[PDB]
């Protein structure tokens, strides 16, 4: 036991365990910039979508919320694409909330 | 609201709720899949990179763990190829252990 558990003062260890933290940080970074890109194009593409509704993200956003909707931006963003009439109901309901005088 | 909390029973709910629902399926899919491809990307390479030194995936799963030696295929193919020798350092450690007199 060497890498599991129980650091060695070995020669061999040292450059098993540096291995090991190369590996972790390539690959977490790797995630962590894949998921950038997503989330970069699910606001993208919400923003494009409540355009021709009158809204733009931050707005569609702040309306949801005061709404009781709670959806994620990968949900929203794919509804827009598979369900064209369903997206229609969630943003009439939060163009309901929003405008109330 | 028939999306975030309480589910009315009106036209708007099923319709959206439908989505939701698609749109998981969907992107639980890909994950699982995505995740499926690389466990067999894994095994594969640290399977014919333990080749040479005589051994198989098999037999060098079971000398990682008589050992003690927590580390994940994901890290495991990536030293195979990062760094070349401290893998062989995992190796000698488990073809040691592996043989008891």
């Amino acid at each position: 036991l060497a890498k599991g558990y129980r650091g060695q003062r070995s020669r061999s260890y040292r450059r098993a365990k540096e291995a090991v933290m190369r590996a972790l940080y390539y690959q977490y970074r790797d995630r962590k910039l894949r998921k950038r890109e997503f989330r970069r194009l699910w606001i993208a593409r919400i923003n494009a979508a409540v355009r021709a509704y009158g809204l733009n993200y931050s707005t569609f956003i702040n309306g949801l919320k005061k709404a009781g909707i709670e959806l994620d931006r990968k949900i929203l963003a794919d509804m827009a694409v598979r369900d064209p009439q369903a997206f229609e109901q969630v943003v009439n309901k939060v163009k309901e909330a929003l405008q109330v005088q």
